[PDB]
């Protein structure tokens, strides 16, 4: 009844060009088995929604990587939300909640906006940059750690942190083995910047610490719960930024649109997560026996959802592997769906706006203008490096 298939996809090859693989994969079935993990996969857009809106019987608590908790060790204390089922879930997603809100958006607004329109100010200086290191990178490395309150030193561990922690969520394969062997001086940096006295007032940081007395965190909840910011508030917006980018550089005809509309800017980002979906994949595990797509899967499985892919199911989308800033987004699960999807998405979109609104209003173009190369990570999609000439308006 379930096609089994040998598609590794975290292969070296697959991260390469994952695309064809994935229409193989939706069109096996709404259920496919990978013979290489011994795991469910689920490719399209339905399968997809579905299995992140019924947490109960998709957990994440037995871990949203390969790796099951209830087998093997996680090799890092559990993240308090990431890897937690309501009810433990539901309050230190809301402190995540209020310390990511619209109203802190409004405080960071202007100084991510400022730094935004200073950073292609200067990339215009120099004409040909890399998009990735001096952008993509430069930007939120220039913008989030002073949000999260952290002090200067130290700061080279975040995204080698970050490259550990998505790598980490993936099988053991040479990528996560090679990582975990690397992470004990990053893994300490982490921990010690997530206690109260290292973390500067007014950041996101000290804002966890200051939630720990209203009865819904406890103060030894709060360092895992910065922790959590320090994982996956950076990369991510990274690869979220460097995709925007490279879509803008492959598709011009959309800069020139962007650039007639700047106020497109924030939806041009929204376009950028789905159309190339910075965070892959997760893993559920399943509490139960279940029926899905016709299929039944049994109890204790891990299913993997291939979030790119339900991003280009031409099932569901219009022109699937078009870049569109105009398109209708919502729906897109880039940022996830259901309780656990993305607590810092307006952060994202904060710091993914400013950034195209800056390159709406001061570049004319944007032209690749040398070797483009691939970043492996086995739940990350994006760039190592994007050298390209910058024209100014
Ligand atoms: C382009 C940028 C981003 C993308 C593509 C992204 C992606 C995602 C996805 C797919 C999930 C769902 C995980 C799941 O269902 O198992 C998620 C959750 C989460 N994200 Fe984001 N994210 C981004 C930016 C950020 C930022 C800026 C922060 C923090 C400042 C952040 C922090 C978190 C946290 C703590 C969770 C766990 C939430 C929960 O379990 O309820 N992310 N993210
Ligand atoms: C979806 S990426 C991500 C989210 C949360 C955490 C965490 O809670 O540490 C790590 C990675
Ligand atoms: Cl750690």
């Amino acid at each position: 009844t379930i096609p089994h298939l040998a598609i590794d996809p975290f292969s070296l090859d697959f991260f390469d060009d994952p695309y064809p693989d994935q229409q193989t994969l939706r069109d096996a079935g709404p259920v496919v088995y990978l013979d290489k993990w011994n795991v469910y996969g689920v490719a399209r857009y339905a399968e997809v929604h579905a299995v992140l809106n019924d947490p109960t019987t998709f957990c994440s608590s037995r871990g949203v990587g390969l790796s099951d908790f209830k087998k093997e060790k996680p090799w890092r204390p559990p993240s308090l939300i990431l890897e937690a089922d309501p009810p433990a879930h539901t309050r230190p997603r809301a402190v995540l909640s209020k310390v990511l809100s619209p109203a802190t958006m409004k405080t960071i607004r202007d100084g991510f906006a400022a730094a935004a329109d200073a950073k292609v100010d200067e990339l215009l200086q120099r004409g040909c940059i890399d998009a990735i290191a001096d952008l993509a990178e430069a930007y939120p490395l220039s913008v989030f750690p002073d949000a999260m309150g952290l002090k200067q030193e130290g700061r080279e561990h975040l995204l080698p942190y970050a490259g550990l922690v998505f790598n980490a969520f993936g099988p053991p394969n040479e990528l996560r083995q090679t990582a975990i062997e690397r992470s004990a001086p990053h893994q300490a940096y982490v921990n010690e910047q997530c206690q109260r006295p290292n973390l500067a007032p007014g950041g996101f940081g000290a804002c966890i610490h200051a939630f720990t007395d209203t009865g819904e965190i406890t103060p030894d909840e709060a360092p895992l719960l910065v922790r959590s910011l320090l994982s996956a508030g950076l990369d991510t917006t990274v690869n979220g930024i460097g995709a925007a980018v490279y879509c803008l550089a492959r598709f011009p005809g959309e800069l020139q649109r962007l650039r007639s509309d700047p106020t497109l800017a924030r939806n041009a980002f929204e376009e950028a997560v789905r159309f190339e979906s910075p965070v892959q994949t997760f893993f559920r595990t399943t509490t139960r026996e279940v029926e899905l797509g016709g299929a039944v899967i049994g109890e204790g499985e891990k299913v993997l959802m291939f979030l790119g892919s339900a991003n280009r199911d031409p099932r569901r989308w219009s022109d699937p592997d078009l870049y569109d800033i105009t398109r209708k987004t919502s729906g897109h699960v880039g940022f996830g769906s259901g309780v656990h999807m993305c607590v810092g998405q307006l952060v994202a979109r904060l710091e993914g706006e400013v950034m195209l609104s800056a390159l709406a209003r001061k570049v004319a173009a944007i032209d690749i203008d040398g070797p483009v190369k691939r970043r492996f990570n086995n739940t990350l999609r994006g760039l190592e490096s994007l050298p390209v000439k910058l024209t100014p308006a």
